[PDB]
DNA sequence: ACCAGACACACATTC
DNA sequence: GTTGGGATTG
DNA sequence: GAATGTGTGTCTCAATCCCAAC
């Protein structure tokens, strides 16, 4: 309905800066927010464009828009404050990312101009010959078009992150709101603001993205790491980024063989399954015996329910290996596994999808829920006790989650509410509480609450099959490890009404053999003498 | 939940 | 001349 | 064939387009 929904909601962004992180700001940055609203209609329009733009350089004929009159006029004030900058300097790689394939062709036509094969590949053939960086005018004097590069982009993103908890969202969510496409809780203004202590934490938080931006980028490991710390950091949920940024930094230190750098590294790390990754990397340095010594380290004390099972796969290799007595390991009983093979030819639909169709009588029906049943079931029980605000849950409204999910305080923090929920289940009105949940919040962008699976019929099915007691072991489980145990699970469900009860069963083809994180699901299933089973074709 | 978990799929190797 | 991935769009 | 690793492919609103693709 307002051709300027992107200026208002860049102005919604900069004003709730202004009233919140006001202190948070500095001396340069005020007069940003200033000076930008002096600003013409069209030029801050004009602006704010190519911000959400990717790139920084940009064409003057890719900016045409009817929204602001003439390009080349409303750029005029931004040029003047030298927000953008005209005649910009940029090197032979970010001018092949300005210019089309035929176009760099006519330019170096006699300077080494062959057949091309690829872009990236035609940068890699020009870097010795053009290494220094030019002026547009010093490339193609010639040229017609201008080109605008945005000088204030280091200055947009800090906006943004202050904005968000992160930098993983861009200004679409505005957009993707207001249309109804990603509808959230309204949780209350209650923390104000724990988007940020001080500017330490963002200064923090922005010089670790740099380091990601220049790995991905390549760059050696012993450039990216001269600038980083071997001091773990203050802030929670920052030392946990470096922490996973150091994850994925070791990986690459496998995936190419040097397997001395990324073992050390994974210890450095408090990563989930990194202290696992250390020991498969010492494995595969024949460092058998500082393997079984950290390994040892594990078994008195796992990390996790995932830890365990990696443990008894990697002792006995190692003990093997070493002088050690082999030590026996466990084994999972197939429970009820059934078998079924039928033959076709042609059709290419789902093989999942299949099986619904098979198991389909006019006694039971059958859904296809991988980990989704459970999980949105659990999301609408606890639904009111996650979306309550801690002094640094929520801060900023389209926010998906609580931001202290990953922390492991996300049940200590929150251990009145979801032992009050809880209480319903094995009480009742465990029923009447999911319903009026699913009603009232229905649609919202929640985690693990997969509203677009779940219809109203399949729902009241559950209910009756689904009993209060595996209810009451299932929710209680995903509480103790939340991003462990939120994945793994049988594809369909099925239920007989008539005698209530239910059966999951995971569907697989002798192409495949099931996963660590289902495995762990079958086990807890048995030992509570839930009914599941495996299917094979 | 910061180009990711989250399913199958495809290779290798070993008691 | 093809076709399809990805920045762009609201 | 069992059970092991590890390495790929797929995909997040949907309709538009243009530029560089084997
Ligand atoms: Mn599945
Ligand atoms: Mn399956």
């Amino acid at each position: 309905p307002e051709p300027f929904y992107y200026l208002h909601n860049f102005r919604a962004v900069l004003a709730w800066i202004g009233e919140r992180y006001a202190d948070l700001l500095d001396d340069q940055e005020r007069a940003f927010i200033a000076a930008f609203a002096e600003l013409p209609e069209a030029s801050q329009a004009l602006l704010v464009r190519m911000v959400m733009r990717k790139g920084t350089l940009f064409r003057e004929g890719k900016l045409a828009y009817a929204e602001i009159g003439d390009t080349r006029a409303a750029v005029q004030p931004l040029l003047a404050l030298g927000w953008v900058d005209a005649q910009p300097t940029l090197e032979l790689a970010q001018l092949f990312g300005l210019l089309k394939k035929d176009e760099l062709s006519q330019l170096f036509r006699d300077h080494l101009g062959r057949a091309n094969l690829r872009k990236d590949a035609l940068l890699e053939r020009l870097q010795p010959l053009f290494p220094e960086a030019r002026r547009l005018a010093e490339w193609q004097a010639d040229f017609a078009e201008p080109v605008y590069e945005l000088r204030c982009m280091a200055l947009c993103d800090r906006l943004r992150l202050m904005y968000f908890g992160n930098l993983w969202q861009d200004w679409s969510e505005f957009v993707l709101a207001d249309l109804g496409i990603y509808r959230y809780e309204s949780v209350e203004f209650s923390a104000d603001s724990r988007g940020f202590r001080l500017r330490a934490d963002v200064d923090a938080y922005l010089h670790l993205f740099d380091c990601r931006q220049r790995f991905d980028l390549g760059e050696p490991l012993e450039e990216l790491l001269a600038g980083l710390p071997g001091e773990p950091y203050a802030n929670p949920w920052l030392e946990g980024r470096r922490v996973k940024l150091l994850f994925q930094f070791a990986q690459h230190c496998e995936k190419q063989r040097d397997f001395d750098l990324a073992q050390r590294l994974y210890r450095q790390s408090s990563h989930p399954g990194a202290r696992l990754r250390a020991i498969r990397s010492l494995e595969r340095g024949e460092r058998f015996a500082e393997a079984h010594a950290l390994a040892r380290e594990a078994s008195c004390a796992p990390e996790s329910d995932a830890e365990r099972q990696g443990l008894a796969r990697l002792l006995p290799r190692l003990q093997g290996k070493l002088g050690l007595p082999r030590q026996a390991r466990a084994a999972a009983p197939e429970i009820d596994r059934l078998d079924l093979c039928l033959a076709f030819p042609s059709e290419p639909c789902s093989v999942e999808w299949a099986v619904r169709e098979h198991l389909e009588e006019p006694g039971c029906a059958v859904h296809y829920v991988e980990n989704g049943l459970i999980n949105s079931l659990f999301g609408l029980l606890c639904w009111e006790a996650i979306f309550a605000a801690i002094p640094g849950a929520f801060f900023h409204p389209f926010h998906s989650a609580p931001a202290d999910l990953h922390s492991a305080d996300f049940r200590q923090r929150r251990a009145a509410l979801f032992e009050a929920c809880l209480g319903r289940l094995e009480d009742g009105s465990y029923r009447d509480a999911i319903r009026c949940r699913y009603r009232d919040k229905f649609g919202l962008q929640s985690p693990f609450v997969y509203w677009e699976l779940l219809g109203e019929e399949l729902l009241e099915q559950a209910l009756d099959c689904l009993p209060a007691a595996h209810l009451r072991a299932w929710f209680e489980r995903l509480l103790e490890d939340i991003p462990g145990n939120r994945a793994g699970l049988p594809d369909l469900i099925q239920f007989w009404p008539a005698q209530r009860r239910y059966r999951m069963v995971e569907v697989k083809g002798p192409g495949d053999r099931l996963q660590d994180n289902q495995l762990r699901w079958l086990q807890f299933c048995r030992e509570r003498e839930m009914p599941v089973a495996v299917c094979y074709v």
